[PDB]
């Protein structure tokens, strides 16, 4: 039988989990509210990996990239998951600039 949707989802999750774990402590740059930057990593989220992976799959293009075994846009994913979950991140970040950086990264990975 061809791969089922459930089987493909498991494959995608294991690929995303691998890429996120591999770079879990890597510090990425995010826009502050004063024309500066702050550093953040997946380790700051204090979320279980499953919850991180489930939210990452929502970033458009990430499921396709993971299905294909291609590199995912990790800074964009982190920004998104942190925006959805982390109060400290919310207070540090300038949302309008975050939108632009996430879009720039994501457009630049999905083509």
């Amino acid at each position: 039988w061809s791969a089922t949707n459930e089987e493909d989802d498991l494959s995608v999750e294991a690929e995303i989990a691998h890429q996120i774990a591999e770079s879990f402590s890597k510090k990425y740059k995010f826009p502050s509210r004063s024309s500066g930057i702050f550093l953040y990593n997946f380790e700051q989220l204090k979320m279980n990996l499953d919850d991180i992976v489930k939210e990452a799959k929502n970033v458009p293009g990430v499921t396709r990239l993971a299905h294909d075994g291609s590199k995912i846009p990790l800074r964009c994913v982190l920004g998104w998951v942190a925006l959805a979950n982390s109060k400290k991140f919310q207070l540090l970040v300038e949302a309008d600039k975050l939108s632009k950086i996430m879009q720039d990264d994501l457009n630049r990975y999905t083509s």
